[PDB]
């Protein structure tokens, strides 16, 4: 038999049909505009469903990301807190399958691939999401179920994602060249964009409630982890004890999860695939570098001229920079 999804699918897909329509960053794949941001028209199916079908319950704990600003890392640290009674860190899950099988999408896993494991046991209380803060399921809000959200520098972000899409099977065509990608970037026009809107909604949220948001930035905890992996650790209910914190319990935790060690690992190597449904990326293609400031072999200044001013009228006087 047919899953929810599958039996929604043909409504859903009329029901977008005759939203707003714009060019996306490939020429078979437009974006389209749903509640003040741009989606593919996939993961637009997917968030819809997720909006009608979604139940989120309050012991619930959800990522929440804008794409390439640290998600892959994030699912990894919250996976290997959350469980670390369970396992020695030789046996640790996260050395045998990609971070992304152990906690689903809202909006894809859910609709899509609905018979993975994680997502049949009610034990699972780890979700994952990009879909903007005012598009959250109802149940999402309503459950009062945690949250944390990561950004990420924009320039960083952009070539994050503009150099992971040439890695997408896809029959929908090459990407769009630098220029037109980062203009399209800049104007918003991207998925789940605009970026910066993204964000500044997430950022309203948590200054209206700081208890039930937790707020990470990747260049933060990428040069000082250790702070942000107790932070993290104690809000989502597992913090780590003192005698923990004593037997070097978080440096582990820290360097599990570490790009380094992920990368390396065989099942994230070269073209292997996740393992738990179909992707349309090898588990290598969320490795890349890991690093902050990899815009400058990408962008000249005038690009990075562009954005820069484009966050500081956004983002002046919020506290975001502040
Ligand atoms: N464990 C990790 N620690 C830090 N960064 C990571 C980790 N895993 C993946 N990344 C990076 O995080 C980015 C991917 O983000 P998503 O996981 O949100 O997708 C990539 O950055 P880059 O393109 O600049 O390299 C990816 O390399
Ligand atoms: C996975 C969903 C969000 C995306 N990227 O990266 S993420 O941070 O891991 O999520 S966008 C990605 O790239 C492609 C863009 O053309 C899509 O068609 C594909 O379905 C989509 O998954």
């Amino acid at each position: 038999e047919s899953t929810e999804f599958e039996k929604n699918q043909k409504r859903y897909q009329d029901l977008i049909s005759t939203f707003p329509h714009e060019k996306g960053w490939r020429p078979k794949e437009p974006l389209i505009e749903y509640g003040g941001y741009w989606w593919l028209p996939s993961l637009l199916e997917g968030c819809i469903h997720a909006q009608e079908f979604f139940q989120a319950r309050p012991s619930d704990f959800l990522v929440c990301s804008y794409p390439k600003t640290g998600t892959t890392w994030l699912k990894a640290l919250t996976f290997a807190i959350a469980n670390r009674s369970r396992f020695d860190d030789s046996s640790n899950p996260l050395l045998k399958r990609n971070p992304h099988e152990f906690v689903p999408y809202i909006e894809i896993d859910f609709p899509f691939f609905p018979e993975v494991d994680v997502l049949k046991d009610k034990g699972n209380t780890l979700f994952s999401t990009h879909i903007p803060y005012e598009l959250l399921p109802d149940s999402v809000v309503k459950s009062g179920c945690k949250m944390v959200y990561i950004w990420r520098e924009p320039k960083d972000t952009f070539i994050s994602m503009w150099t992971f899409l040439h890695k997408e099977r896809t029959e929908l065509g090459p990407v769009s060249n630098l220029e037109e990608s980062f203009d399209m970037f800049c104007r918003g026009l991207s998925g789940y964009g605009p970026y910066l809107n993204h964000i500044l909604a997430y950022w309203k949220a948590y200054q209206e409630n700081p208890d039930r948001i937790l707020f990470l930035k990747y260049e933060t905890m990428r040069a000082d982890p250790l702070p942000y992996v107790k932070s993290l650790a104690e809000f989502m209910g597992h913090g780590f004890t003192a005698e923990e914190e004593e037997k070097g319990v978080v440096e582990k935790v820290v360097n599990l999860c570490s790009f380094e060690t992920l990368k390396n690992l065989e099942a994230n190597k070269g073209e292997k695939d996740r393992e738990d449904r179909p992707g349309v990326y090898a588990n290598s293609a969320y490795f890349r570098k890991g690093k902050v400031g990899d815009w400058s072999n990408y962008l000249t200044p005038e690009m990075a001229a562009r954005i820069d001013g484009l966050m500081e009228e956004k983002f002046k006087g919020t506290g975001l920079l502040e």
